[PDB]
């Protein structure tokens, strides 16, 4: 048909092939089309389609294409598709040509407007997308960023120069970012043992649990607002290349462990009863600070590391603990109970600004990545299954959407370094570690048969805690 014929020849341009149930799959239309599966050169064609725009296919694959295709290949491919052949003049203007004359060329101009343009003008989107949102590429390949410049600056045309321009001023600004608020007053820094500067005494019981609650809640907040949707698709924070394509997730990961281990060892190594009452009530009222400032992300890693096997099993600590503090700590882990139904009813229902629960997130991506296969066949070929994409770039979009969010606290230098450098394992590995925790448990308090010793104490300073009260 003469559609077909219009596009160009296929020894001559990859993008034109007719679409088929062996090269591009849709979901249910009830409008732009959804894609569900296609080869890279289908999903390249769609993602700069002649037609119409696609601002949520092309935020998608943006985010989501790495697990699929590499960044060098990515621009190798958009430039081949900007590079649309013209055809041929037609038998009456060859001789037209040929006499020296103008011809008419009536379908080139067609085609030209048509089709090169808008393709074109839909590549440099790509790019302008491309820059805007996801410069880390361009920041971990330099090669990269010498290819797209290149490629950017040798554009010519009149609609093409503002384009070209707008590209080039984002470029020019996430380079000069990489080098160089308060609505209302923040709060008193909270004191309590540890006086300002005399960071050798800092520690769980000395610090005022409500400053703990806040730095760590500042700390957090940082941290999962530094996290870009890429690092998480493809489950890349689990391959080899881990720390290049996901260094704020693993460092999110590595705090949350590190401070869940951190109590565990505070609780465990604190081998006097009425002291480890004292230690793992302190935490509960951090705890009760962190449901205050809606840091889930902290209310759940207390939850974690009382939970955990060397700290819930100890049965002499908890009883001692108030009635109280035993509810809040029980409502707590509630949160987590039938896939997190009370979490997301609490997270949804809150006035901002929060610090949610990671985990879910990780853990969800993990069930959509291997839950959906990789390709989809068709005809016994194989096509990109992109809904698979979609759907974890969903759940990263419900991360995006409390990144916003900054808390009205006074960062304390100190303290935040405190939690920044906190090693609980040392030289240990963690399954190590969590044995020598679990060990250590059986040793402060064995089981039932055998009876319960008493150990000397290990702190030199009032227990009583100044709770969680502000100074106001
Ligand atoms: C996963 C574990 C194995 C588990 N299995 O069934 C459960 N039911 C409830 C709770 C619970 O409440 N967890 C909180 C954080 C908690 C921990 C330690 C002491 C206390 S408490 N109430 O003694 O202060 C509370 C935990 C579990």
């Amino acid at each position: 048909g003469e559609e077909q014929m219009r596009l160009p020849s296929a020894d001559v341009y990859r993008f034109a092939e007719p679409d088929s149930e062996e090269n591009i799959i849709f979901e249910e239309n009830m409008g732009i089309p959804i894609i569900k599966a296609g080869t890279v050169i289908k999903l390249i064609e769609r993602l700069t389609y002649h037609m119409y725009a696609d601002p949520n296919f092309v935020r998608t694959f943006l985010t989501t294409y790495r697990s699929f295709c590499k960044p060098q290949e990515l621009l190798s491919l958009i430039i081949e598709r900007f590079e649309i052949p013209e055809p041929e003049p037609t038998e009456a203007d060859r001789i037209a040509i040929e006499n020296g004359d103008q011809p008419l060329s009536a379908e080139l101009k067609r085609f030209r407007k048509e089709y090169i343009q808008p393709v074109q003008l839909r590549v440099l989107n790509v790019c302008r997308h491309w820059v805007e949102h996801h410069f880390y590429d361009f920041e971990r390949d330099a090669y990269l960023l010498q290819r797209m410049e290149e490629f950017i600056g040798t554009v010519r045309g009149k609609a093409m120069k503002k384009w070209v321009e707008s590209i080039t001023k984002i470029i020019q600004r996430k380079k000069i970012a990489r080098d160089n608020t308060f609505q209302s007053s923040p709060p008193t820094v909270e004191w309590h043992i540890s006086r300002p500067g005399h960071i050798e005494t800092f520690d769980l019981l000395t610090l005022h649990p409500i400053e703990i609650a806040r730095q760590l809640t500042l700390l957090e907040s940082d941290l999962y607002r530094a996290v870009q949707p890429s690092e998480l698709v493809g489950s890349v924070w689990t391959k080899e290349d881990k720390e290049i394509n996901s260094p704020n997730l693993l460092k999110m990961i590595r705090h949350t462990t590190n401070l869940t281990l951190w109590f565990e060892k505070c609780i465990v190594e604190t081998e006097n009863l009425e002291e480890r009452v004292a230690v793992v009530s302190r935490i509960i009222e951090i705890l009760q600070v962190f449901q205050e400032l809606n840091n889930f992300n902290g209310v759940l890693e207390v939850v974690s590391a009382m939970n955990s096997s060397p700290v819930y099993r100890l049965d002499h600590t908890f009883e001692q603990i108030p009635s109280r503090q035993k509810k809040i700590l029980e409502e707590a882990h509630e949160l987590s109970e039938d896939h997190y139904k009370k979490y997301l009813a609490k997270l949804r229902s809150i006035n901002p600004p929060c610090v949610p629960f990671f985990g879910i997130y990780l853990t969800n991506i993990l069930k959509t990545e291997e839950g959906n296969p990789e390709v989809l066949k068709r005809h016994g070929k194989e096509l990109i299954n992109f809904s698979k994409r979609r759907k974890v770039a969903e759940i990263t979009g419900e991360i995006q959407q409390y990144q916003n969010q900054p808390y009205c606290l006074r960062v304390e230098s100190d303290i935040k370094r405190f939690f920044e450098n906190l090693n609980p394992m040392g030289n240990s590995m963690e399954k190590e570690f969590t044995d020598y925790l679990f060990n250590k448990s059986l040793e402060i308090e064995p089981r039932n048969p055998k009876p319960l010793p008493r150990f000397p104490k290990k702190y030199s300073y009032p227990l009583k805690s100044p709770g969680v009260r502000p100074s106001n």
